[PDB]
């Protein structure tokens, strides 16, 4: 089979360009300087890698998906108490995926994005695979959605 | 807030349905082959590719005249050739630390991409007007995520 199995977190800010327009980029970069060390960090404590950021968002791999679920409820959990200002959406999806470079391709990468594009700020989606592969963490009994660039139906499930 | 960058931003139009269409094999073919295009052309106008990920690119120039030259002969290269690739370009000061650019210049380069049809170069009213060779239609203009207000965005005839 083409590609290895790897687990793909997508996660970005909501509403991060309107946010840098009202704090001016002094202290954009230091906020998003800030975030992406946080970001780092708790991947890092999972085991996980940074594959690509830009902006606002990130792609990270890991092996397991326990591992990038509970990197996203403590990322979630961090920022909630950093708030007592940033949101941010949470995808997951699990698949096979080329490396190339220090990139990953493929459909199961585009998934990826488009769970987490479906998340609200403050969310962790995942897709059916990764539900099912943790049914033995809760999640919701998830809703059905469509994805930009794929036919077919959808089911995506909150973490909670 | 930084150092004055033109910020070019390309990217494939609707690659997911294409990937699905002829498959993960055949699509890392395709993007890795067009990567070492933009990576060749970029170099050929003394540009340098920032970030790159899946399907897009940031690229930074010196100057507005390397970034629309290397996008027209990126659109003319692609047509040599299916893909169409949206090709934004915008200019301003913004942070370059640690081999990336911050800033809200930066999400506008991005914004400004992301209006562009493809096979399209759309640059903002700083480039049109720091390139008064080139030429322009009479512009657009639009909202852009993020912002407020709108801008005017020229295409490159
Ligand atoms: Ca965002
Ligand atoms: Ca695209």
């Amino acid at each position: 089979a083409m590609g290895s199995r790897v687990v793909i977190l997508f996660t970005d800010i909501e509403e991060s360009t309107a946010l840098n327009e009202r704090i001016g980029d002094r202290a954009w970069v230091k906020l998003i300087s800030s975030h992406d060390k946080l970001v780092s960090d708790l991947v890092r404590r999972q085991s996980g890698h940074v594959v690509k950021s830009q902006g606002d968002g990130f792609m990270v791999a890991f092996a397991r998906p326990e591992q990038a679920v509970r990197c996203g409820i403590e990322l979630q959990r961090a920022l909630r108490r950093n708030a007592n200002e940033i949101r941010v959406r949470i995808g997951i999806h699990m698949g096979r995926s080329v490396r190339r470079g220090d990139d990953l391709f493929g459909r199961n990468v585009a998934m990826a994005a488009r769970v987490a594009a479906q998340a609200a700020g403050g969310e962790i989606l995942v897709s059916q695979p990764v539900r099912d592969a943790l049914s033995r963490i809760r999640f919701d009994d998830g809703r059905e959605v469509e994805l930009k660039g794929f036919s077919g139906t959808y089911r995506l499930f909150a973490v909670l």
